[PDB]
């Protein structure tokens, strides 16, 4: 005698097409699962799909009966942009929220999704789990890690109306949020039929006639995805090249899909030029999918009409590179990276999937005088922050000859207003003057209990931290929860009672150090690296230093503000706030854990901060966000060559020493060693830097010099001078000063001069301005090009050229002074 | 009574539309022109065409008649590609060799061509003029000028049979080779045509049915050109992109005229992406003048179905950038550079005008999978060296899926056979075991006197020394005939009596040096530079030296073997020879002059040389070219930064100290100095070079340095060491020594080791082979990325790492070695 409830949820969630939960717990789950599909199998017959089963590393003859596909958690992204009738989590040591979202969102409506426990007496240890992230989070300095996620996970169960924690003998448990579920009328669908339904009929066959839209319309499954149909292919129409057509909606829309059948629209249409730009290959399997599904409603023949080149020497070997039409004309759908915008000065469109993650300097050189599609992630998993996007929406209408936007709401494989979709959304959290504001430290065992107040709080935060991420990454939140010696602080204003303050700017603060000179010797003997820490486990690698990783340090993890907010100061408050705090200046029912509830909203006061030396933070060079930096006294310590793939910069790492009656020279000896560096690293992958851009790193590394008074340079002697240029090399200055040569000859003494004033040792004997600075430090560290620097100057040439020779006017009448003398 | 010759000339040139030739001599010519013009019209109807006249800075109502065009000397590149009825030459003090050719080939058949002289009582006066070419020659050394043009363009008009030397009052001169013109036969024309007349008509309308053909070859005017156009078209109606055809001819048979009905023909045939590649944008006002023409015959509509889109911006404003058609889908002509290879990744149809003037290197990599169209120039003006020409051809067929050639023999503006062109192309001269050869020194006299013996030898020596020249200067004639000291030798094996000796080489040396003190300070303080020497009025320059230019020296101006006995030591040969010579081990008729001449193979025996000091070479620098220099014993002393526009290669001066018993020290300082320069130039500018060629430089400058005792490195001592790292970088060596750390953060270190490795402070030390100097080399001065190196060397780049890594432990060993020791 099975339990009513288990039928009764199938029949829900198939009539209305939206995904049904379970949990099983026990040592024999395959009775369980074998049960819950004979249910699913006796009560409908267009649900035997592939089913598919995540695992790490009778029941025998049922599952020789239906398609079973076995993923390992790693290869979870083959399956991407595929459908499964159930999807099945066996080893709950390895389902991270990155996991989770990737295996939920490939199923189809009205399927099952179960989830796997193993055998257990009580539910009351799945809190105190380990896991396989929280291996990575011990460290020597801070090992203990306490569990919060599956905290949170089990709490959450019963906020799903679909979720069932089913048991091994198909018993429910009071966790179980759906146990008051209610059968659903029964259906009627001989005639009666789904508004959007019978709409969706309407539009298909109104333009039945026309072509070639009445064979690609055929594609489309939503309303939203048939309007953006027509959206693209009136752009295409018109065959004027100045439309713009930019599309935003959340993951799993079809926004992809749609863009394959405008593309082979495009084609039929008489477009010979097409080209495709997307962050990475990966994401155009679906979009490259329909458009071989279009080219087949069009009718087109294989290896008659049309060939697919694959890109199988690169590591992305199943990636679509070109395909090639040759019916009439030899037309061609060719994948180029962002960076290539020079091969564009020939093309008729350009479509660019997930426009949001590229870079705006890209988008902004990849538009032309031509056609150009965007797509956009703005929500639900990988989503895109709304700073971003708004910066991307607002560059577009800039430019604007014709913009139009358009969106899509209703899902594909699963019905909107989806119940397992949105208690994901909700458990991965996918979606005032300064100086009266106050920092106030967030208690994690509180912020990740699941209390309603909580949680509120918990997705304003984690949307103020994820509003400029390039990619949604659902892990950070496993980060937070469950790392070992992360803080997390919040900035708010003064705020009454009864309401709870609006977070203006959190900042994540890791605690680092606290190495033993044993450890670090001996790994830095050898080439592995734990990786528990970063700026100290740099540091120590990159100067070969033994002293500073036994330091005692705070890493900024992350510091983010409001948007509304932008350039206001409630980002560099915080950090003062936090400098300050840290210079010592502030003297089975499983219900929601009501008692053991710290305050959340513990200030800084009443905590007792520790002793720390240094406070760093690791994050991508950009000249904004290093003048924010360098306005709260940080100086750099390392600048990564190899500039990061996905955003085009390199990574930059600040030191400040916020400790008081502390000596500053520790650092003095870094600093001083990275300008020294950075002079004749500016040659050798640091040569793209724009010329302001790389002065200013340089002012900033030199005033962190200072910090050691031994570190002061000395003035160049009579002596020196004779030693460093031969007296052919003085009459060439000479007549280079006067006027009487070709600036090409006097070249070579570029890095000579400019290493002698970027190094101190001609800063005090000669003053030049910061455009002067400018031009010599590219002429002289970074060789670019005079023409080069007259576009980045946005000078002309001769005008750079009069500049530069008056820089050596002033550096000429020294030397002659300094011999003279 | 006028003559009957004249009107009798005249008729034979219109009935066989051949052009006429007429030389004027007096100061009253307006009336011998208006008289000519007089028969000229008066004898047929179809001659009222433009009269060019070219001029440097009654007959006043007959020029207001009929449509006169004054044109500039310098400005006579305007009038390229077009057609006049008569040319007009009024000052002797401008017509060069290039601007003679140029005005002559834009007449059409039948046509006058009459060369106005200033008044004179005897022709004797013409062969010791001045002119404008002259007053370049003049140096202070060398002053005198003989002028010897003039002499050969007097006796040459002997020898054409079209040449009529009229005077003021209609009287003819004994001179003129045209005297006893008898009149021909009168035309029969009414029905009798040519058979080249008939052939043309027949292949029209053949094909007149079949379009796009039948509209466009009713723009071919020759056979030859028909069946280039058939050929081309062949090519396009395959649909196939694995086609190459090659066309080559002399200047003035269509081949350009004919490319671009070949293009417009491919418009017609559906393709989109086509591109023009030229040397210059010059060359393309024929082709694109035939493509309107072309599109004109296919009845396209301006501003309706084609846009032309001039490229006004840059100094060629008149030169046509791109031409967009839209008639059914958007088809694009585009003019790209040949370096811009990138564009044509997607590309269908590529035409490469003149391709042997583009270098090798660049056609190679403009050749794809596509269809490509070639033209090339192999004789007349403006031609190509034949080994070009060959290295092209050949290069191509290893290529080879399809490649077809044709060429193009009859000319379009007058009929083949044309008595002018045959004496302009004469006058302009535009077409055995090595240790038993000697060297021969020509006398300039007789080799320019137009002796039957004495032109036959200045035709094969002109054709020696243009068989590599990427285009056909005629100046150069000019410049050897009326030079005031360059001096002519060949290399002849040894060669029985009664047959003249093919010259194996030809090497040109012009005599350089003996500035005055005064003179070389006078300009050294100003910017102004005569310009009459090259190797003293340059290393005085780039050296602000004052000695050098003082001394006495010889430059080759050009030296050049014959084609077929390329490699086999026929160059280096005559190098010896002559630099064995100048170390002093050799102790109204007007006929051709029979008197007066000396021997022409005046033997180096019975000559005297000049006392010289140096003797130098400035040319294009390539590694092949280089190899043979640096074996004749020469030393680079400069290298320009900026490449050649034309080639993409840098000029490059070696000089040589070949006189014995001279202190070989002033030599020794220049080639010190330029290796120290060209460490720290590396990086700007000559980044491009190759690391193999980079270290070859390097290499030959380092052994000129070592002419001077004085310029040996020293040793480097402990002290020194450590005064260039801190023992925070010498630990990173070591650390990076023992492969515990990666490459890049010892990579602000390649400056410093490099530069004392290549100073020769670390050379004696430490010793490395050939490759691994190429890498140190190109890390460490041109700051080339790893993966650039693995591509350049067709190596991995893990193996260019393990180079690396061992450069460093032989390095970081002697660093450890001198401190410890
Ligand atoms: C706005 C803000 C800076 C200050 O906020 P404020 O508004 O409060 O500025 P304030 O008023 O105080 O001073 C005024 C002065 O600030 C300046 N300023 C004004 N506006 C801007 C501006 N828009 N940008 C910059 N500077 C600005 C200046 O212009 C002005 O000077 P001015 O005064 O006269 O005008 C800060 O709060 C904020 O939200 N930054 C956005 C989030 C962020 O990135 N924070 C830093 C994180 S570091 C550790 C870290 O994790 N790094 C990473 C990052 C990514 N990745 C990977 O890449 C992927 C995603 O990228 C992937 O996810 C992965 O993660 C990674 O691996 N590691
Ligand atoms: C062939 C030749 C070198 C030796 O002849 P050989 O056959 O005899 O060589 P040999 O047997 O003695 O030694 C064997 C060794 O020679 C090597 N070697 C073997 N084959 C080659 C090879 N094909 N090329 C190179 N090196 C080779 C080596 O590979 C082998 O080593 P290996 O041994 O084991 O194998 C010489 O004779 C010759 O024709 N060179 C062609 C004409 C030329 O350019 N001469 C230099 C002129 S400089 C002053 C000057 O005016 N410069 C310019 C030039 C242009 N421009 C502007 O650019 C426009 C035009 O460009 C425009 O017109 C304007 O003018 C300008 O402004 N200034
Ligand atoms: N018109 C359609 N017809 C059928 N399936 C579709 C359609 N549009 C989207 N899908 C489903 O959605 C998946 C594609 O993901 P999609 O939502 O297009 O990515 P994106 O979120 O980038 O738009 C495919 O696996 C497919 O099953
Ligand atoms: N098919 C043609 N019809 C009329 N004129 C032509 C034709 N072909 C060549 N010409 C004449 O030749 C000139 C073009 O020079 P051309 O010989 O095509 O240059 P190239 O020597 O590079 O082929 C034009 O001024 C034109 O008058």
């Amino acid at each position: 005698t099975v339990d009513s409830r288990i039928p009764t949820l199938i029949r829900n969630g198939l009539q209305t097409k939206k995904r049904s939960f379970f949990v099983v717990v026990g040592d024999h789950a395959k009775e369980a699962i074998v049960h819950l599909y004979y249910i699913m199998s006796s009560m409908d017959v267009r649900q035997n799909k592939s089913v598919l089963w995540a695992y790490k590393k009778p029941f025998e003859l049922f599952i020789s009966l239906n398609d079973i596909r076995y993923c390992y958690y790693k290869e979870t992204d083959k399956i991407l942009g595929n459908t499964y009738g159930m999807c099945i989590l066996q080893d709950f040591e390895a389902i991270t929220p990155n996991i989770l979202a990737r295996t939920i969102e490939t199923v189809e409506g009205g399927g099952l999704v179960v989830l796997l426990l193993k055998g257990m007496t009580s539910l009351k240890q799945l809190y105190t789990m380990t896991m396989d992230v929280h291996a990575r989070y011990r460290t020597e300095a801070h090992d203990d890690v306490i569990a919060r996620f599956n905290e949170r996970f089990l709490l959450s169960l019963g906020s799903c109306e679909s979720c069932l924690v089913i048991d091994d003998e198909l018993n429910v448990l009071p966790i179980s949020g759906g146990k008051g579920v209610k059968p659903l009328p029964p259906p009627d669908e001989d005639e009666e039929l789904s508004p959007a339904a019978k709409e969706l009929k309407k539009i298909k066959d109104e333009l039945e006639d026309t072509q070639p839209i009445g064979s690609l319309i055929k594609l489309a499954r939503t309303v939203d995805q048939a309007k953006a149909l027509l959206t693209f292919v009136d752009a295409i129409a018109e065959k004027t090249l100045r439309n713009t057509v930019t599309l935003t909606a959340a993951r799993g829309r079809g926004k992809s899909a749609a863009m394959g059948v405008a593309i082979a629209a495009a084609v039929a249409y008489g477009y010979s030029n097409i080209f495709i730009t997307s962050p990475s290959p990966e994401n155009l399997k679906t979009l490259f999918e329909f458009v071989f599904k279009g080219f087949d409603a069009l009718d087109y023949k294989d290896h008659a009409d049309y060939t697919i080149i694959q890109s199988t020497n690169p590591e992305f070997n199943k990636a679509i590179v070109r395909v090639n039409i040759h019916r009439n004309h030899r037309q061609t759908i060719q994948y180029i990276r962002p960076q290539d915008a020079h091969v564009l000065g020939q093309a008729e469109l350009v479509v660019i999937d997930e426009a949001a993650a590229i870079p705006l300097p890209l988008v902004k050189k990849l538009m032309g005088p031509y056609l150009v599609f965007m797509a956009s992630t703005i929500s639900g998993y990988e989503g895109t922050g709304r700073s971003l996007s708004l910066k991307l929406i607002k560059q577009l209408r800039e430019q604007s000859r014709s913009l139009k936007e358009i969106t899509l709401s209703e899902p594909i494989r699963y019905a909107q207003g989806d119940n397992v979709e949105k208690w994901l959304n909700t458990l991965l959290c996918l979606d005032p003057d300064p100086s009266q504001c106050e920092l106030l430290h967030v208690n994690r065992d509180t912020l990740f209990s699941f209390h309603p107040v909580s949680e509120k709080f918990l997705q304003q935060m984690v949307a103020l931290y994820v509003a400029s991420h390039y990619k949604n990454s659902p892990n950070d939140l496993q980060l937070m929860s469950d790392a070992p010696a992360h803080e997390l602080f919040v900035l708010t204003g003064p705020i009454q009672e009864g309401r709870l303050p609006e977070p203006l700017c959190v900042i994540q603060v890791s605690l680092e150090g606290k190495i033993s000179k044993q450890s670090i010797l001996k790994s830095l003997s050898r080439g592995q690296q734990p990786a528990g820490d970063l700026i100290p486990w740099l540091v120590s690698q990159q100067f070969q230093d033994d002293e500073f990783a036994s330091l005692s340090g705070a890493r900024i993890v992350r510091i983010a503000t409001n948007p509304d907010y932008m350039s206001m100061g409630y980002g560099s408050k915080a950090l003062q706030l936090l400098v300050d705090y840290y210079e010592g200046k502030f003297a089975d029912i499983k219900v929601r854990d009501m008692h053991e509830l710290p305050p959340l909203f513990s200030k800084l006061s009443e905590r007792r901060p520790e002793k720390l030396d240094y406070v760093g933070v690791s994050y991508g060079l950009t000249q904004q966000l290093h003048k924010f930096w360098k306005r709260a006294q940080f100086v750099p310590v390392y600048l990564r060559q190899t500039a990061n793939d996905l955003t085009g910069e390199h990574t930059c790492v600040m030191i400040r020493p916020l400790q008081d009656g502390n000596d500053p020279s520790w650092l003095g000896a870094f600093a001083a060693d990275f300008h020294k560096r950075f002079l004749s690293l500016l040659s050798y992958k640091f040569r793209e830097f724009p010329s302001i851009l790389a002065l200013t790193i340089e002012e900033s590394a030199n005033a962190g010099a200072m910090l050691d008074p031994s570190n002061a340079p000395t003035e160049l002697t009579k002596a020196e001078l004779d030693q460093l240029f031969t007296p052919f090399d003085h009459k060439r200055l000479e007549s280079y000063a006067n006027g009487l040569l070709d600036y090409h000859v006097v070249l070579d003494l570029m890095p000579t001069i400019a290493q002698l004033y970027f190094t101190g040792r001609l800063r005090e004997a000669v003053k030049l301005s910061g455009l002067q600075q400018a031009i010599l430090l590219a002429l002289g560290l970074q060789r670019k090009d005079i023409d080069t620097l007259a576009t980045e100057l946005n000078l002309p040439g001769s005008q750079v050229l009069a500049i530069f020779m008056k820089i050596m006017r002033k550096v000429t009448q020294h030397f002659g002074a300094l011999v003279s003398g």
